[PDB]
């Protein structure tokens, strides 16, 4: 109870990878022909993050070393990593012999499995009320060096007989040595601005295909596969797990709402290595050359969570309730207005939680300035250092009195109305107990459909407890009203009502008719009926995610990632 | 008592290895002839795992740093390793001189003992309710480097006399140095997906037979055995012991059942090294060449354990019972329905265990929401923060009272019926004591017959307390009903009854008539009678495992590893 | 008293080495001639082991991290090593000049002292109820590497005058560097199976005689001794002391008996280095060559100890007794049947020891299920959680009462019969005290005669408190009956009676008439009379060990190491 409260909850990311999404050309000089095939087997992405929410100092403590602030913590370290990210198990390759004319040109192609060029993790903040405080990879590594200078001379004399000869050798020399060390996948932090920080694990050694060669050339006849795999670490292709922390600083006493967006991604690149029939004086030897122009395809996934700066997590002290002991289940519930009511108790009721301070007062978690005073118990007042605000717990008893008069706090038998009385009467009881309660559980995580890019649009759910869709072959705009449709305008409006829908089936991907956006929205009721809007035939690289709710759930507001032309992503802010 | 409970139990793997299973061809170019022989002596596999089951936080504690979760721990580290895995003691070899025509071809063969190519350990989860949280070999090793650049020049002058000469030497030089380190058997973790993680210890240096040569060639007459053994570590062939941890994360409050499958394996590869009669200008010299096309044979074994997410292990607190002290042996036993009965006490009775909380209530391990309240003691209710639910232990006494009224909890002399009374009467007693009891012992481990591969079929035991078999020369399908036979269908159905069978003799192996599957099922009763179904004559590489039970045991359900065509494995879920 | 009990006792090995056993040929090419001589002086073997017996957790504690188990610990580390193993002090050698024809052949021999090729320590288990849990040399050392790649070029120009010349030099270079480290005597653990683990310290560098050469050759006349000793560590020949641990895991609650066998050994090899008169164009130079075909002779010794899984060591708690205070010396002694008797007290009486538990009961060390209850004190019952089983120690008194009734436990003045009474009477006393007693001393170690190899035969001592011998020139079989003679059958049976024999003189060694087995059995009585059976004339390399007992000792059973043809070893299981 004396320690520092925190809030933690695991947030998960899972994303099946289609073999189709891993299909690219079987050659580079011959990309037009030779067809296609999948470049990886059973690719999968599955990481688990750690989330912590804490204030920097206990409530009431003044002038400690740590400045008062609000902290959001996102960590991936030894105690929590997840499963990893996977692309393959082996290293497949095939031969491609010369088909066109062979006079002086490229005539052989060796395509292999794809090694991840770089893993990218990008964080972001919805607005600027958040700040970046600490980053565990404190910054790019500053590498020591070793420079070595060597200067010398040679003085030699030689005498010989055959004929007799005598000569003297005199020489000077100079050389400078430079050396350093380099990580294979070196950390590279990128701080775009004060509200978004991005990490990047990137190749430094053996980065290009050119460096995978163990041989320069051969004779005009040798046919062997020299693209080594012993120089390729299984870290690169088989599996990998990250390690990084980013921690967010917020304003001192700011009240509002904010969204943080975690995006994890992996970049995939096949390797295309061929030989040119260099006909030099030595002969038509096959010097080998890598193809760095080979395309790279980015695969991403997202997750989100909404933090409320008014949440009792940031008060800095474990809250308590007040069970009115005259009844079996009654507690002092306070509205936003200020009045109070005795109702059923709940361990998750923020409007019921309270804080005990150094000055013997009581503070509700609704606002730090909301405090209980005795001159008029009916409602709470903006509080100060009044003597009537201080309360004392008499030892070994259940009578919480005050300091101004010493009279105990008591409540009525039938209505529980609370007042100050010196001694209990027939119709007024004094007993009152309390205990710490969990007001620290996390709100349910709501996954994202589509692609969290572009400016985010925040609009509340409309009058019909649903939204409006302006869609055609491709989605154009979303919103809770006709004018509130952000994005395109070519799609016809549809006023859908969703009060009583079990789930939504949304199919996204590289939409062939245009862009790479979720276009298909199939809504699944409790019985299982389906209503689909969008084009499920003109879609390529389709990825689908399922989004479930309890039936008859009143959605609160919406999140719409979008550019100035179309909707890029959609999120349902649930209860 | 104040510490964090855990559950631990050793799970063992043992597997005799036949010399027949270690038989391969005596040559590679001459594999057809020269017969066969065993490639290892007295091979054996024996490892011991460590199993831990624990929740992340004590029950009732709120908002600590560690998020609430469910953890399954599998470890192989310093404190528990087992015996090891063995393949040989020495390094046998024999000469094979030229037999065919010797003009220009391979003419000598030197076959030796087999060194384990790689040790593979694969874990798996039955369903997706489990997740991968931490892996002790945190990931593939990222190796530092040392790149060194050297550029220099030479300026020299030489004067001589014979005749007089004077010359000046001028030269430039450039060189780049690269170096790194490499483990012989480097760790290589492979994360197939979010529910199964696989480790692999694999050769990096001296991996191929080509690297075992200490000589390039000799004259046209030299006959010596150069395949060195000093470059082969006894780690590789003599003995080995693993080190690795994998730990499983489960959902917050998920209820159900799940199966984890441990598979340990060793891959065996003989080495075939020969010489080609390269007739160059120097002569017919015997350059040596390794044979990497030599087959590898995988040998495996399995073990399993079934965890119950409802087990009192995951409550997070040491349970207690309530011995009704009026009788010598009576405790408050609660059914799943909610009613209670006073019966014989048992230290292993989950339906008898209870939990003491911060709020002075009592929680049964059957469900965290099942709590005892005083308004109607006859049955438990879905509990909340009611005052009538809180109980206090009066100091130095045996009268557990309540807080709502202060009356003690008492029970009747003849039936033990419990009620709330201010003072004990002639027919009602008040004394009640308690103590911590071991409800943490593990369920008996049930080994596996066959090969745990393919999708796993979970079907309950049929009406006759047994299963049905559709078998012929080779097993086709298993199940508890004719329609519930998963796998093939060519075998005739057999309705076997097994209530009162001591043991089952199941002979598996590389079934020559088809596949590598358990086909022979010999059932051994208490007297020792045998009933065999399957083909014991068309089986090769036969491995048998014995499975024992107490007589007259009612098996609960079945586990059937299988593909879409046949049964791959069978498991009996016992009492 | 709060700590974890263990049992420890030193077990010693000593073995005199005869100079005869260290005799081998004075040459290798000339082994037939030149006679023989001893190859070491005053060789001796003397090591001391450490033995620990402990359970993994205190009795009654539930669900701790450490799984419940049974552990046998054998250690050789810093705190206990013994004296060592010795072979010599100096390095003797002698010249052997050419005697046969000297045209083109070996013509010189330099035999020296023997350096131990390898020290071998092999452990074993009688049956499979034991398992291997941890080994301190966790496994073979996995050695790091350093691979270094260097590629460069040379571009030089030289101008000179005599005549004027101008030339340009252009060259490329490539080189790969490999390096590692190697122990001289590298650890090499060998895990034969799940019940026996064997260590081996073996030469890696300077292993063969070929590597002891400091010179390649000389002229046709040089005569010098180049077999260096500075490259031979005194670790190898002078003295050595081991370091290793092996620890045994047993079943959870298995009851029975088991034998562990420690065997320590040293392998001895002389070195034979000669020169061949290689007559090349340079001349008849003497290139030197080691002789790796020189025989090696293994010398061993054994010791044993028998552990009883029912021993109070594995209960996990320090036992106590109960001295009935009415008499001066009476304690509650319980038979195996269950009844009790008041007899003389002993601190070593397992049938008298008892355990105090968390639940206030008493458990006898005979069986964990044997507990004392008050409804019928006359005998112990299979115990459970009954209230009548719980006992309390009243503060500052000597009256151990019960919880069911509160009446004290009391005993009668003349017979000590125990009962439950509220108040003491004239003929019944209540006082009862207790104290911890040493029930942890070790059983007397019984050394072994012969050679502990082959399957071990366990047969109880026959009807005549002795055994039967079927012996002739060489021993054939041993047993307690004519049919129970395991081994050969050519020897005539002898029914010897041994009740009242002080000691046995058994002379073993490399029996020339056949094998290497103990054949001579001389039995020494208290007076010193001798009765010898066997051949003391056809024995070579004779080693004798003396085995002493108190007179008139009833031996219990026998241990007979043997193969399928003859007896290999004999052990007398004493009182």
């Amino acid at each position: 109870t004396n320690t520092l409260p925190h809030v933690a909850f695991y947030i998960s990311v899972n994303r099946a990878i289609s073999d189709e999404e891993c299909t690219f050309n079987n050659s580079w000089l011959w990309k037009n022909e030779k067809g296609s095939r999948p470049f990886c087997k059973d690719a999968n992405i599955s990481l688990i993050y750690r989330v912590n929410l804490e204030r920097s100092l206990q409530y009431g403590i003044v002038g400690s070393a740590a400045p008062d602030a609000k902290i959001v913590r996102i960590s991936l370290d030894d105690d929590s990593t997840g499963a990893g990210i996977h692309l393959n198990d082996q290293l497949g390759y095939r031969q491609f012999g010369a088909s066109y004319t062979t006079l002086d040109a490229y005539f052989r192609e060796w395509s292999t499995d794809a090694i991840a060029q770089d893993y990218r993790f990008v964080f972001n903040a919805s607005n600027n009320k958040a700040q970046i405080l600490k980053t565990f990879p404190v910054d790019n590594i500053n590498e020591k060096f070793e420079r070595k200078e060597v200067s010398g001379f040679a003085l030699g004399v030689t005498g010989g007989v055959e004929k007799a000869k005598l000569e003297a050798r005199a020489s000077y020399t100079q050389s400078r040595w430079l050396t350093y060390n380099t990580q294979d996948y070196r950390i590279e932090r990128n701080a775009k601005n004060a509200q978004a920080v991005s990490f990047t694990w990137n190749r430094q050694q053996y980065a290009t295909a050119e460096s995978l060669l163990n041989r320069s050339t051969d004779a005009l006849w040798v046919n062997t596969y020299p693209v080594d795999v012993n120089r390729i670490s299984p870290l690169s292709y088989a599996s990998f797990v990250p390690k990084m922390d980013v921690i967010y600083k917020a304003s001192a006493t700011e009240t509002g709402s904010t969204d943080f967006i975690i995006d994890s991604s992996v970049n995939i690149r096949p390797i295309y290595n061929g030989a040119y029939k260099h006909y030099y004086v030595v002969g038509a030897h096959q010097f080998y050359h890598g193809f760095e122009d080979t395309p790279r395809r980015r695969i991403t996934k997202s997750a989100s969570f909404t933090v409320d700066w008014d949440h009792p997590v940031f008060t800095g002290g474990r809250p308590v309730n007040l069970q009115l002991a005259s009844f079996n289940n009654r507690c002092i519930q306070v509205d936003a207005q200020g009045r109070l009511a005795a109702n059923t108790c709940d361990s998750q009721q923020s409007a019921q939680s309270f804080i005990y301070d150094q000055l013997g007062r009581y503070v509700s978690a609704s606002n730090t300035k909301l405090c209980l005073d005795g001159e008029a118990l009916d409602a709470l007042q903006p509080c100060n250092q009044n003597l009537t605000q201080r309360w004392e717990w008499r030892k070994g008893t259940d009578e919480l009195t005050n300091v101004y008069s010493g009279e105990s706090l008591g409540h009525d038998k039938q209505t529980g109305e609370l007042g100050l009385y010196a001694s209990s009467n027939d119709a007024v009881s004094l007993r009152t107990i309390t205990a710490y309660t969990d007001v620290f559980n996390a709100q349910e995580s709501s996954p994202i459909l589509g692609y969290t890019q572009g400016k985010m649009n925040q609009q509340r759910v409309g009058q019909d407890h649903r939204l409006y869709v302006r869609a055609g072959a491709a989605i154009d705009a979303l919103g809770s009203a006709s004018d509130l449709l952000v994005g395109g305008n070519g799609g016809s409006l549809s006023s859908v009502d969703l009060s009583g829908v079990k789930s939504i089936t949304a199919t996204s991907g590289d939409f062939q008719y245009g862009g790479q956006q979720l276009v298909a929205l199939t809504f699944t009721y409790q019985d299982g009926r389906q209503q689909t809007v969008g084009s499920k035939a003109y879609v390529t690289n389709a990825h689908e995610d399922r989004f479930d709710l309890p039936a008859a759930a009143k959605i609160t507001q919406l999140k719409i990632w979008s550019d100035d032309w179309l909707v890029k992503g959609v999120q349902f802010d649930l209860n």
